[PDB]
C-alpha cells in the first residue's frame, strides 16, 4: 500500500489518479524520477511531500541515494533522493559517483533539478554543478528535466514583486543550465525545461480544498505531478545508465 496517498486532500488524489491513468494508456505503468540538487535546497522534503509521508531524512547539514517506490492501482512511482552535489563551495565528485553507481541499469524518466526560490544570485558553483551533471549523464538529461524551485511561499523584501523576483530567479537558473550544459540555441529551446514551484514548510497556506497552495492559489503537488507525468511522456528518449 501507498499509505501517503490516503493522507492527501480529496482534490489532490482526484488529480493524481487522473494523471497516472493518462500514462497507463501509453502503456507506461511505472516511472523513475531522479532528484538532484545542492545540499540545503529541499530535495528530501519535496520527496516527502510527493510521497505524502516522511520517508527520507530532512536536515540543515550524506551519504548514499535512497529509492522510494509506491504503487497505486496498477501504477508505480519510483523517486530516487540523492546526497547534495556540493561541499566546501566545490562540486563534490564522490557524492556524484555514488549517485552514478546507484543508477547503472536503471531508466531515469524525469530529472528534478532542485534549487531554492528565495536566493538572490547564481555563481560559478551553480554552473560547476550543471557541468558535472552533464559530464555524468549526457546533455540528454536536460531534455527530461524539470527546474523545481522550493521555498515558493517567500515574500521578496525589497519592495519588488513576487512575479518579478521569481521570473528573474528562474531566468537566472535556466541561463546557468544552458551555459553549463553547453547546449546550442535550438537544442536548449527544444528541451523547453519547465519551472515548477514547491512549498514544503508546514507554515504553507492551503487553498479552499486543503491542498498546499502557491501564492497564486494553485495546489503545487498536482502541478508537480502533471509536469512530471509530462516529461515522463514527452517522448524524448529516457536516460538508461550502464
Ligand atoms: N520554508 C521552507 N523550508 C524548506 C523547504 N524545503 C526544505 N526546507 C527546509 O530546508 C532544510 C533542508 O531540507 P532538505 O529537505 O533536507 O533538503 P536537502 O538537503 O536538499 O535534502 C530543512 O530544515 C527543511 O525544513 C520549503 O519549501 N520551504
Ligand atoms: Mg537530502
Amino acid at each position: 500500500e501507498w499509505v501517503g496517498f490516503q493522507q492527501f486532500p480529496a482534490a489532490t488524489q482526484e488529480k493524481l489518479i487522473e494523471f497516472f491513468g493518462k500514462l497507463k494508456q501509453k502503456d507506461m505503468n511505472s516511472m523513475t524520477v531522479l532528484v538532484l540538487g545542492k545540499g540545503g535546497v529541499g530535495k528530501s522534503s519535496t520527496v516527502n511531500s510527493l510521497i505524502g509521508e516522511q520517508v527520507v531524512r530532512v536536515s540543515p547539514f550524506g551519504l548514499r541515494p535512497v529509492m522510494v517506490s509506491r504503487t497505486m492501482g496498477g501504477f508505480t512511482i519510483n523517486i530516487i533522493d540523492t546526497p547534495g552535489l556540493v561541499e566546501a563551495g566545490y562540486v563534490n565528485h564522490q557524492a556524484l559517483e555514488l549517485i552514478k553507481g546507484f543508477l547503472v541499469n536503471r531508466t531515469i524518466d524525469v530529472l528534478l533539478y532542485v534549487d531554492r526560490l528565495d536566493v538572490y544570485r547564481v555563481d560559478e558553483l551553480d554552473k560547476q554543478v550543471v557541468i558535472a551533471i552533464t559530464q555524468t549523464f549526457g546533455k540528454e538529461i536536460w531534455c527530461k528535466t524539470l527546474l523545481v524551485l522550493t521555498h515558493a511561499q517567500f515574500s521578496p523584501p525589497d519592495e519588488l514583486s513576487y512575479e518579478t523576483f521569481s521570473s528573474k530567479r528562474s531566468d537566472s537558473l535556466l541561463k546557468t543550465i544552458r551555459a553549463g550544459s553547453k547546449m546550442r540555441k535550438q537544442e536548449f529551446e527544444d528541451s523547453a525545461i519547465a519551472v515548477v514551484y514547491a512549498e514544503n514548510s508546514g507554515r504553507c497556506s492551503k487553498n479552499d480544498k486543503d491542498e498546499k497552495a502557491l501564492p497564486n492559489g494553485e495546489a503545487w503537488i498536482p502541478n508537480l505531478v502533471k509536469a512530471i507525468t509530462d516529461v515522463a511522456t514527452n517522448q524524448r528518449k529516457a536516460i538508461h545508465v550502464d
